[PDB]
C-alpha cells in the first residue's frame, strides 16, 4: 500500500514459492467484452419497485404476472461448485456494469452469503463488507440476494440472538434486498429470530425455503412424503415470511414430483413460489419446465461457461425455452450471449483449482453428495494425502449417512458426514463395523458434537443403540465464552466498528491472520487472479493498480540461484533503480529426508490415520487397556483422537514431542 | 495370425515415433467390470419379436405402446462426437456381452454406418466387416442400427445404383436390421431408391428422416414452417417409409416448437415418431420431455461418462425422468449405474484424443455448427496449422450459410461449409468480399462441385447473382467411373470376395494401404488400446493376444540409443528368451530449414494457406493477372486450388515441383 517497498515483497515471495507447476501462457479476460455506453446512467426496473411499492406490494406484484423472473447465481453459488470458491473480486466486479446494463430484466442477483465469508479471510485475504459496497454500487438498479442459515448466520455452530440481530441489521444497512433463509434439518423454531429481525426492520424482503430430499413419487417413500412439505410450509407462512422457495442442493428433483409439489403448494396459498437446483445428475432444464407450466414465480441460473456439471443450470437455454410464449421472459436472448467469452476466459484462468466433476454422473443418486461439497471435500481430501482414493471416500460417504438414520444432508450437516467418512477411511473400518463397536474408535470433536444435540433433533429420530454407546465415557461437557462488556455496546453502533466486531466474533484466527497480513504488506484487492495467484514472469511487464491517479510498472529481469544456505534473492524494476528484495525458499531447501519406518500387518503397532499434526502423550511401560486414547491429531478444521486396538505396554516409543507425521510411520508399539 | 517375429516388429516400431508424449501410469478399464455368470444365455430381447412379427408388424406394436422406447448411441455416435473416431473394436467387444446380460429392453443399439467405415480403415486398420460380425456374435437378443445416406450411402459423393443395393444385401446379411435413411438436402428424390432396395430385403425397418433447422415457433421468418415440414413428411410417408424419424444434429429443438410439431404429425399419420437430437446448448431432456407428453415413441441416449456437450443426454437421466409414471421405460437405474467404471476407465485410456466444448454454450444458435462434426473438425484444423485459431471461423461459418441461401446442412453439405469456411480463413478475405465478387476469390473442389448441381437443390433455391458469376470462367471437368465386366460379376455372389469389392470401390486407397500393413504385420485387431497406440514400458509384463489358443507374453528390457548408425536397438523378451530387433529412427532425424517469407505486407506473395503438397504450374515470366489458377495445393481431402493476385511480372519461384510446405510460406511471388 505505501508506495512499492511492502508489495514488491508479497510479489517476490509469491513468485519464489508458487506451489504450482508451470504455466501455460498469460490470459486477459478483459480484452473480450462487448462495446456498449457505459457513461450513460444504467436503466431502472425490478429495484425501484420494491422502494416506491413496498415490501409486501412487491410480492403481490411478482405473483399476479404472466412472465416468470431469472436470478443469477453466477456471483456466489457457481464459482463454489466447480472452482471451489476461489473467485476474488477483481474478476466478477468488472462486468457487473455490463449486466446493469444490458440486462435490467432480472429479477436479482445472489452475490453475498453462503461460504464466501470464510475463504474471503481465510484464503483470498480481503475484508467481506468491502465485496458488497462494490457490488451494490455497480448494480443499482437490480435488488440483491443473500444466503442465510437461521442461528448459524455463517459458519458451523449456534450464535448468540444479537449476534445474528446485530449482522442482519449491518448487512441491510449495507445494502441488500432479498434475504433467503434456510436451517440444516426443517425446523422452524431454529430460524424464527432471523425471520424476526428481517421482517423489524422492514424495507427488505423476508424467503424462508425448505430443503428437498428424497422422491416424492416413489411408492416405497414414507419419511419425506408430501404430507411433510405441506406442513413445513404452513409452518413458514405462519410464521410470517413473504415468500416461499425450494432449495435442491443436490438435484434430486425430477418432472413428475416437481409438477405435483408446486401444484400443492400453489392450491393450498397464495404465495409467490422461488425455485433452485444444481445439475449435477443430469439435465436439470426439465424440472423447471415442468415447474412454471403449473405456477411458481421465479428460476435461479448462472452464465453457461460456468454451467452444467456440478453447477447450475446454464441461463441461455432458460431464456431460450420461453421465449414467444405467454412465459416470456423479457430478457434478449442476444444481449445474453454476448458475455460467455469474458466466463470463458475467467474459468479458463483458474485451472488448478478447478477440481469439479468432468460431465455428468448417474450415481448420485447413491451417495447424494450436494453440490458445492465436491469440489471442498476433494481438497481437504488432497490436503491430507488421501488424494486418490475418492471411490473409497464416496462409498464411507454413503456408509455413514445410511448408518446414522436418514439425515438432510446441507451445507452444516454435511460437514459431519463428509469428516466420519474421512475418519472411516483413513483408519481402516468400514461404516457398517463402525456401528456394532463404537467404542474403540476415534470420533472427531465435530461428529461427537452432533451426537449430543447441539444441531436440534433430526426429523427421523435418533438411533436408539447406536448414540447411547457411543457417547458414554467421552466427558460430554465444554463451557462457552460470553460477550463480557464491549461486544454488547459495540454491537449497537453503525459504521466500521460493528463490522470489525463481527468479524472477530465469527472467525478469530482468520480474522487476527488477515490483520496480521494488511499490516505486513497492505491492501491486495487491486490486483488480477494471476498476479495474486502466480506471481511474476519474466521479460514481459505487470499492471498493477492500487488506486485512482496511482499506477505502477513492475518488471522481472533475473532470479539468483539458490544459496547453498544464506537466502535468495530476486531483482525486480519499478521504471528504474532495479530495485532488489531478499526472499527464502521454504521448498527448494530439504532437511535430512529419513521418515520413520511405516509398518502394517502387525497388529501390535499404532499407525498415523492421516497427516497432521500428533502430540502424543504417553510413558514407557503404563499398561494401556484397550481402546484408550493415547494421542490425539489435529488437522485443516479436523481433530480425531487415536486409539490403540489390543491392551498390552507401551515398550518403545519413538516420536518428537511435536512434529508433523507422514500417512503413518510408527507412534507406539505394544505386544 | 502371426508367429510372434512379424508383430514383435510392429511393437518396436510403434515403441519408437509415437508422437504422443509423456503419459501417466498404465491402467486396465477391464478389471472393473461387474460381476455374474457369463454362461447363460442372454434373456429373450427385441431381435426375437422383429423376427416373429415381420418388418411391419414390428412398427405396429411399437405405435401403440404406452412405455417410451430407448436407444443406445454409445457405440456410434457417443465416441463420434466425443473422442473423434477412434475406438477400437477391442475395447467395444468386452463389454457386449454385459449389456445383452444387463439391458435386455433397449430397443436398438447404433453400432455401425455413418463415419466408422473410413477411419476404421485408414486411421484404425482393420475390417469394418469384421467389427460387425464380432458384435452380432456378442449380442444376439438386440436389433442393431445403421444410418445410411441413400445415394451418398457411407461415402461423401453420389455412387451408382447397383453398388448401394449390393451394399444394402450385404449389410442385411451379415446381421444389420435397422437402418436409418436421411438426406442432407430435404428431398425424397435423391434417397427414393435406397429405400425400394432397403424393403426388397423381406425383414428391416426403413426408418426415414427429416432434418430439422431454424426455429418453427418465431413468426420472424417463414421459410421452415411448419407447412414446409408437412408436406414433407406427406411425401415420405407415400415414399413407403416404414417409422418417421426427426434427425436434430445441432440441437436447436425447443419445447414449444417440439409439441407443436409431434402433434400435428400424429393426429394425420398413423406412423410411430423417432427422435434424435444432440445436447449442445444446454439441457435438451426438456426436448424429450415435451415430446413424449405429445405422442412421440421413441428416443436417444448414451452413457452418463459419455454424454451431455455435443454428445446425446444422459441414459441414466432418460430412465430416472420417466420412472414410476405412465410412460415408464422399463429398464433398472441400478443395473444401468453398474457399467459407468469401465466406461470412464475407457475414456481415460483415450486421453490423447479429445476434442469438443468444456462446457455447455448458448451461442449454437448463431454458428450452428452440428453435432458430432466439431470434434472431427478440429482434428482436421490442427494438421493443417489451425489450431489455436478455432473461434475465428465461427462467423466465417455463419456467414458462409447466410451468402449461400439458408439450408440444411448433415454431414455431405456441411463438410462443404465447412471447407470454404477454412479456406476462407487463409488468404484473409471475409465472407462478404466473397460474395462481392467471387470470381477473383478462388473455390475449393467441394463447393465448386455443390454449386454445379451434382449435389442437388436447397428448398430455399440457388441464389442468383452469386452461382452464375462463381461458374462461368472457370472450368467444369466431372467425368463418371465405369464399372468393369468382371468386376460387376463379383457383387452378385455372397460371402467375402463382394466385401473385398465393395471396400475397394468405395474406398480404393485406404483399402490398398491397408491390404499392404495386413501382409507387413499380419492381424492387429486383437492387441489393447495401450499397446498398439502407444507402444511398450520398462520391465513389466505385457500380457499379449496373438490368436485363439495362444497368449504370448512380451516384456521390454533395454533400448539403444543409436551412437553412429541412425538404426536402433531393441531387445524384447518373448517367453522367456530374448531376441534383439532393429527399427528405425524417423522422427529423431529431422534437420531441414526453412524461409517461410508468407509477410503480407507486400502483395503478390502468394502464399500457401495450410500444409501439404502443393504443385506449381506457372514457369518464370508468363505474367498473369487474376482468377487464373496457379497451383493446386492438396492436404488431407482437401484439393483447394489456390487464388491469384493482381497482374504484375512473375520473376522468382522459390519452389521446385511437387515439394513440401507448410502453412504460411511461399510459393510464388509477383509483382
Ligand atoms: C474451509 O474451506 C471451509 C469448509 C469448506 C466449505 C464447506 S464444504 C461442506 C459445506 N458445503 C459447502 O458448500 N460449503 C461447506
Ligand atoms: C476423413 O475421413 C475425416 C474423418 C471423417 C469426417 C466425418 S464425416 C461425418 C462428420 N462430418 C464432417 O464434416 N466430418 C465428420
Ligand atoms: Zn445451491
Ligand atoms: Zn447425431
Amino acid at each position: 500500500a505505501d508506495r512499492g517497498t511492502k508489495i514488491l515483497n508479497f510479489l517476490a515471495d509469491v513468485t519464489v514459492n508458487n506451489p504450482y507447476g508451470s504455466r501455460p501462457s498469460t490470459i486477459y479476460p478483459d480484452d473480450k467484452l462487448p462495446d456498449l455506453d457505459l457513461r450513460a446512467a444504467p436503466p431502472a426496473g425490478s429495484k425501484q419497485r420494491l422502494v416506491k411499492l413496498g415490501p409486501e406490494g412487491f410480492a403481490r406484484w411478482l405473483r399476479e404476472s404472466a412472465a416468470v423472473g431469472v436470478t443469477d447465481t453466477t456471483f456466489r453459488d457457481a464459482h463454489q461448485s466447480l472452482l471451489a470458491t476461489r473467485v476474488r473480486t477483481s474478476g466478477l466486479s468488472r462486468v457487473a456494469p455490463y449486466l446493469a446494463r444490458t440486462m435490467p430484466q432480472l429479477l436479482s442477483v445472489e452475490c453475498w452469503g453462503g461460504a464466501t465469508y470464510d475463504v474471503a479471510l481465510r484464503f483470498l485475504k480481503e475484508d467481506p463488507w468491502e465485496r458488497l459496497a462494490t457490488l451494490r454500487a455497480a448494480m443499482p438498479n437490480i435488488c440483491l440476494q443473500m444466503l442465510l442459515r437461521g442461528r448459524n448466520t455463517v459458519g458451523y455452530t449456534p450464535y448468540p440472538e444479537i449476534v445474528t440481530s446485530a449482522f442482519v441489521q449491518e448487512a441491510t444497512a449495507t445494502g441488500i434486498d432479498i434475504f433467503r433463509i434456510f436451517d440444516a434439518l426443517n425446523n422452524i423454531e431454529s430460524m424464527r429470530p432471523a425471520i424476526d429481525a428481517v421482517r423489524e426492520t422492514g424495507s427488505a424482503i423476508a424467503e424462508v425455503a425448505m430443503c428437498y430430499t428424497g422422491d416424492l413419487t416413489d411408492p416405497g417413500e414414507q419419511l419425506y412424503t408430501l404430507d411433510y412439505y405441506l406442513k413445513l410450509a404452513e409452518q413458514i407462512v405462519d410464521a410470517g415470511a413473504h415468500v416461499l422457495a425450494i432449495k435442491d442442493m443436490a438435484g434430486l428433483l425430477r418432472p413428475p414430483a416437481a409438477q405435483r409439489l408446486v401444484s400443492a403448494l400453489r392450491s393450498r396459498f397464495d404465495l409467490p413460489v422461488h425455485l433452485h437446483t444444481h445439475d449435477t445428475p443430469g439435465g436439470q432444464l426439465a424440472s423447471y419446465v415442468a415447474a412454471w407450466h403449473a405456477g411458481a414465480d421465479a428460476v435461479d441460473g448462472a452464465a453457461a461457461p460456468l454451467a452444467g456439471t456440478t453447477s447450475q443450470p446454464a441461463l441461455s437455454s432458460i431464456v431460450a425455452a420461453a421465449a414467444h410464449t405467454e412465459y416470456d421472459t423479457g430478457l434478449s436472448l442476444s444481449a445474453v450471449c454476448a458475455l460467455e467469452p469474458y466466463w470463458e476466459a475467467l474459468r479458463k484462468v483458474y485451472a488448478p483449482f478447478e477440481s469439479g466433476l468432468p460431465g455428468p454422473t448417474g450415481r448420485v443418486y447413491h451417495h447424494e453428495i450436494p453440490g458445492g461439497q465436491l469440489s471442498n471435500l476433494r481438497q481437504q481430501a488432497i490436503a491430507l494425502g488421501l488424494g486418490d482414493r475418492f471411490e473409497e471416500i464416496e462409498e464411507a460417504y454413503a456408509g455413514a449417512d445410511r448408518v446414522l438414520g436418514r439425515l438432510v444432508k446441507v451445507t452444516p450437516t454435511s460437514k459431519v458426514v463428509g469428516d466420519l467418512a474421512l475418519a472411516l477411511v483413513g483408519a481402516g473400518v468400514s461404516a457398517d463395523e463402525f456401528a456394532s463397536d463404537p467404542a474403540r474408535f476415534g470420533i472427531p470433536e465435530s461428529v461427537l458434537g452432533f451426537l449430543r444435540g447441539e444441531l436440534g433433533d433430526p426429523p427421523g429420530g435418533w438411533p436408539e443403540p447406536l448414540r447411547t454407546a457411543a457417547l458414554a465415557g467421552r466427558g460430554a461437557a465444554r463451557p462457552t465464552a460470553q460477550l463480557a462488556a464491549d461486544d454488547e455496546i459495540a454491537l449497537s453502533s453503525v459504521g466500521a466498528k460493528r463490522q470489525a466486531t463481527l468479524n472477530r466474533l465469527l472467525f478469530p484466527s482468520p480474522t487476527k491472520e488477515f490483520n496480521e497480513h494488511r499490516e505486513a504488506y497492505g491492501d491486495t484487492s487491486q490486483l488480477s487472479a494471476n498476479q495474486f495467484f502466480y506471481g511474476l514472469r519474466q521479460g514481459e511487464e505487470h499492471r498493477v493498480k492500487l488506486e485512482r491517479g496511482v499506477e505502477l510498472l513492475i518488471g522481472l529481469e533475473a532470479i539468483s540461484e539458490p544459496d547453498e544456505r544464506g537466502m535468495r534473492t530476486v531483482m525486480c524494476i519499478l521504471n528504474g533503480q532495479l530495485r532488489p528484495v531478499l526472499v527464502r525458499d521454504r521448498s527448494i531447501a530439504s532437511a535430512v529426508p529419513a521418515a520413520e519406518k511405516a509398518d502394517r500387518g502387525n497388529p501390535g503397532h499404532i499407525a498415523a490415520p492421516f497427516a497432521g499434526v500428533v502430540t502424543v502423550g504417553v510413558c514407557v511401560g503404563e499398561r494401556v487397556g484397550a481402546g484408550q486414547t493415547i494421542a490425539t491429531i489435529e488437522a485443516m478444521k479436523m481433530e480425531a483422537p487415536i486409539t490403540a486396538p489390543v491392551a498390552g505396554t507401551v515398550e518403545r516409543v519413538a516420536v518428537s514431542d511435536t512434529a508433523q507425521v507422514e500417512g503413518g510411520d510408527l507412534l507406539v508399539v505394544v505386544s
